[PDB]
This record gives structure tokens, C-alpha cells and sequence, in this order.
């Protein structure tokens, strides 16, 4: 019902007073001052609070899901790449939902290959204009195409990625759970209900948590593929899928590097600023996104047990790239910058520096010599070739020698 877009505040001066919850102080009040105390005592407290109160618990599995490598082309893209389709069975029902993962690896590169794991709004054929993914429309019985081959090429830059000697793997988020407020009708959630349960408990996963769990299932296959380097898998997504990729990085330490693509409100942006999008605008307009518990903080940011700098802190010591867009005031770009700045004291526990500047930098001015990178670039809320340029130059610092 309510608007929210026109009620929002975009005026830095009308931003309220606030105090950031202290990331280094435990629940019992003892301050952390060593990485040991962070890993042993404080980090699990913060992981617990984000799992309990905003993203929701996700199933732990006795064993890996079944998958099959259902298609391979070692001469894909005129011999430039090997293309693999991997279907991952998400539930115990083989006619239930599956992740249809699409992996591209460069040919002519010897070792195990670093890979960017991404999650997309649309099906796999939009990632690249791949001409041998082609059967005519008049004979096609498969799902009717809503976009076109390679429509999202500007958001994925496969050519840039292969050129750095890296791979790209992606799946569409609707494989795991449709982005509709439908009580998870056609998603994975009901397959993991107990017999006396007909919707997730208030502390159990919503959609973002399920989509993140999906990336983790894709990593379960990737780490068994002899050509990919299981030590150098990055995660990336944009907007709601940026919120997802940050959570997947936070709750799955296997991932080597995290890319926040305009993750904004309830991503890396500090909620207490109440700038642009707000917790309540979020939960009211997308109630399936977060767990039941999170709705208690509608218009009540003062009472969050945490704020989003502590989410970023879950990444440390691993690197994270925070990307803002100049026109995307809805994401609160300064707030996104401050989400990274608030995490600096944890990274210092590992003897690492910070972003590299004290106040928010001007547009088109990246900082990436520290463990947390930041840019706010010209133009619109999206992931553009400009963003991939910075992403890949940051990744080279960690994956190349
Ligand atoms: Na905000």
C-alpha cells in the first residue's frame, strides 16, 4: 500500500543521530582485541545474530546433493572455452527444483583456474551471446524465452573474465525459490519442513538465505571439479542478489573474495542512517526476503542487535569489493561506504589496513589497495563493464602473483 519511494529521505543533513553497535564488544561486555578472541568468541556471536534475526537458518546436510554434468563442450566459443552444464538436485524429489549451473573455463590455461560464482536474475542464456545455445523457436518445446541470448552481457563480461585467465559460473536465482511473496510455494523451503510445520519458523531461512544456500551448493560441485581452483572462488551478485552474495560470503568461509554489487539497504549500507530504502520499506514490499524475526525492526532501526558493518566484518580477513552507483541514491552510497569503514577495526586485528581514505571519495575514484575496496561510479544502479574492470583488477591482487 504505502509509497516509500516518495517518503524516503535523500538529504544528508536530515540523517538522524545514531550510535553504531560495537563490533568488538561481546554480549557479556568483554572487548575483543586479538584475532584469536574474534574467531573464538565474538565472530560466532555476530554470525548467530545475523542468522537468527535477519537471514534465517538454512538446512545442514548429511551429504552432498546429487548432481550430474549433463552437457559439455570442450570447444565452446570457437575453441576459446570449455562450457559445462551441471544440474544439481536441491531436494529429495528428482522432479523437484534443480539448480541448472552453467560453467565457462578458458581453454589454453594450464593450472587449476580461479572462478567467479555469480547468481543472476534471468536464465543462463542471457549471460552471453553463445551461438551454439541455439535451437529455432518454431520447433522449441522448452520454456519460452522472455529475453534474448546475451542480453545481460554488459553485466557479466565473460570476455573480460576469460581474458584474465579466470572462469565464470552462474545460475538463475528462481531455480532455488521464485522471487514472489507466495509462501515459498514453488521453492525449496517446503521440502525441508518437518511433518508438523507448514511455513518456516521465525528464525528459519527466507529467500535471500535460500539463494545464498544455493551458491554454497554450487561450491559443493565446483570444489570437486579438477580444473577449478577451490581456493580462489569469488561470489558476486547485484542489488537483492548483492545482498545474497555478501551473505553467502559471510556464512561460507570457503569463498575467497566477495563482490557487493549495489547491495544497498540490508546489504552493506548502514541501516541506522534511514537514508533512501529502509528496513520497513524492505520487509513490507518483499516479506519473503528475510526471516520472520527481521520484521520486528520495521521503523525500529534503533533496536537492531547489530548493523551492517558487522555483516562486512564477517568477511574478514578475506577481501570484499563494495560498489556504489552515483545515481542509485536508494541504496545510500555513503551508507554503503560506511558499512565498509565500520568493519576496519576487525581487519586491523589481522594487521591489514583499511579502505584507504577517511571520507567518501568522489565519483569514478576507486580505492582498492586494502582488504576492503570501494568505488562510487557515474551512472545507474546496475553492474556495468566499468564495475567488472575494477573487480578484475582487485581480484588479480589476490589470485595472480
Ligand atoms: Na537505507
Amino acid at each position: 500500500r504505502k509509497d516509500y519511494a516518495k517518503l524516503a529521505n535523500y538529504d544528508e543533513s536530515k540523517v538522524p543521530q545514531y550510535t553504531l553497535p560495537s563490533v568488538l564488544m561481546c554480549h557479556d561486555g568483554e572487548m575483543v582485541q586479538t584475532k584469536e578472541q574474534w574467531e573464538q568468541k565474538r565472530r560466532p556471536e555476530i554470525l548467530n545474530l545475523f542468522t537468527t534475526y535477519m537471514f534465517g537458518k538454512a538446512p545442514v546436510l548429511k551429504h552432498k546433493l546429487p548432481c550430474t554434468v549433463s552437457r559439455i563442450n570442450e570447444k565452446a566459443l570457437n575453441g576459446r572455452a570449455t562450457r559445462k552444464e551441471i544440474t544439481i538436485q536441491l531436494t529429495d524429489d528428482p522432479q523437484g527444483p534443480h539448480i541448472d549451473l552453467q560453467l565457462y573455463l578458458p581453454n589454453h590455461v594450464s593450472g587449476k583456474i580461479p572462478v567467479f560464482l555469480g547468481i543472476s536474475f534471468m536464465p543462463n542464456y542471457t549471460i552471453y551471446d553463445d551461438p551454439d545455445l541455439s535451437v529455432p523457436e518454431i520447433t522449441d518445446e522448452k520454456m519460452k524465452k522472455r529475453s534474448f541470448r546475451g542480453s545481460m552481457d554488459k553485466s557479466w563480461q565473460l570476455d573480460k573474465i576469460l581474458e584474465h585467465g579466470y572462469g565464470l559460473a552462474t545460475f538463475c536465482y528462481n531455480d532455488v525459490d521464485p522471487d514472489f511473496d507466495d509462501d515459498f510455494q514453488n521453492g525449496v523451503h517446503p521440502y525441508y519442513y518437518e511433518k508438523g510445520q507448514n511455513f518456516p519458523d521465525p528464525d528459519q531461512w527466507g529467500s535471500i538465505a535460500a539463494w545464498a544456500w544455493g551458491m554454497s551448493r554450487a561450491m559443493d560441485y565446483l570444489e570437486t571439479d579438477k580444473k577449478v581452483d577451490a581456493k580462489k572462488v569469488a561470489v558476486i551478485g547485484h542489488s537483492r542478489l548483492g545482498k545474497t552474495a555478501v551473505w553467502a560470503g559471510a556464512s561460507d568461509p570457503r569463498f575467497a573474495l566477495v563482490i557487493s554489487g549495489n547491495s544497498g539497504c540490508c546489504g552493506v549500507a548502514i541501516s541506522r542512517r534511514c537514508f533512501g530504502e529502509t528496513v520497513e520499506a524492505m520487509n513490507v514490499r518483499f516479506p519473503h526476503w528475510f526471516c520472520g524475526n527481521y520484521k520486528q525492526f520495521n521503523d525500529r532501526e534503533k533496536y537492531l542487535p547489530f548493523d551492517q558493518h558487522e555483516l562486512v566484518a564477517l568477511i574478514a580477513p578475506r577481501p570484499i569489493y563494495i560498489a556504489s552507483a552515483e545515481e542509485d541514491n536508494w541504496s545510500d552510497q555513503k551508507g554503503e561506504f560506511l558499512g565498509g569503514k565500520g568493519a576496519e577495526p576487525v581487519y586491523a586485528l589481522y594487521g591489514l589496513g583499511g579502505i584507504g581514505c577517511e571520507e567518501m571519495p568522489p565519483v569514478d575514484t576507486p580505492y582498492m589497495n586494502g582488504p576492503i575496496a570501494y568505488h562510487n561510479r557515474k551512472g545507474p544502479h546496475a553492474v556495468l563493464p566499468y564495475d567488472w574492470e575494477q573487480f578484475l583488477r582487485f581480484a588479480d591482487k589476490y589470485f595472480k602473483n
